[PDB]
């Protein structure tokens, strides 16, 4: 009964309200908006909150579900690269979770660019990719996880910590083994890293706005709500959150489409009821 068919459609129901009132109006003023016809979003109805966006350069949005604070972004476009560069030096970026598989990067149809896998220059900024560890997630998916170095002249050299899930597994209990697993790896790479700069007197541990760890797949609504998701309840803070919260929080905080699937959702609903986690607020 708690995560029966009953409990699935009335939470299906609520958050399929909240998307209708999140649909973006024509030049929503909930929405950022692009400038001079320059493409913005990587996909047209897949839009930018912009009370939390990151920069009015890019389709990105700061994201607290409970106490988790993440960033959730598209896959940036090519002519974003430099920007996006920007947004993950000056956030001290703990970790990046790229959720786009290697078949899907490769492929020049879909125009994810190879950011993170290689040296470049874009701008006045540099990039050099190196691949440290492979963690195994469960069920064959292998994470590769790389060591972005940021540099900028006058700015200083950020290390970004990458994890690349190279594959996606089938639906069922191998994607909430998956995803509980990666929540982790995320979770413990971040923590990592946020230390290091908390032992050295950062002064990013105390901006709410910087030290986000970075999610995004292709849009930054469908895995990446999925593994936003997944973190918050990985979180020892966020007790007693609902299904019905942070699906609400993440989709008030950036569009009404995060968790854009029945089975990213069908993830989550399998994950909180792995807790005795309850679905619906009361």
């Amino acid at each position: 009964s708690p995560y029966g068919p009953e409990a699935r459609a009335e939470l299906s129901s609520r958050l399929t309200t909240l998307r209708n009132t999140l649909a973006p109006a024509t030049n929503d003023p909930r929405y950022l908006q692009a400038c001079g016809g320059e493409k913005l979003n990587r996909f047209r109805d897949i839009q930018c909150r912009r009370q939390t966006a990151v920069r009015a350069d890019l389709n990105a949005n700061y994201i607290q579900v409970g106490n988790t604070r993440t960033i959730a972004c598209q896959y940036p476009l090519q002519s974003q690269l430099e920007s996006h560069f920007r947004m993950l030096a000056e956030n001290r970026t703990p970790v990046l979770a790229v959720l786009a598989s290697s078949s899907e990067i490769a492929n020049q149809r879909f125009g994810m660019p190879d950011y993170f896998r290689q040296s470049g220059t874009y701008g006045s900024i540099t990039v050099e990719s190196k691949m440290t560890q492979q963690v195994g997630l469960g069920d064959g998916i292998m994470a590769d996880m790389y060591t972005l170095t940021i540099r900028e002249a006058g700015q200083k050299t950020i290390s970004v910590p990458v994890v690349h899930v190279t594959t996606w597994p089938d639906f069922g209990v191998p994607e909430s083994e998956v995803t509980k697993a990666l929540a982790s790896l995320v979770d413990q790479t971040a923590e990592t890293k946020r230390n290091m700069y908390e032992s050295k007197g950062s002064s990013a541990v105390a901006d709410d706005s910087k030290l986000r760890p970075v999610i995004h797949c292709r849009a930054g609504v469908g895995r990446t709500a999925q593994l936003i998701g997944a973190m918050c309840m990985n979180d020892s803070r966020n007790s007693q959150l609902s299904v019905e919260d942070m699906v609400s929080q993440m989709r008030v905080q950036r569009n009404g489409i995060m968790v854009q699937k029945d089975e990213q959702l069908d993830v989550l609903i399998k994950l909180a009821e792995g807790q005795g986690r309850p679905l619906l607020n009361s």
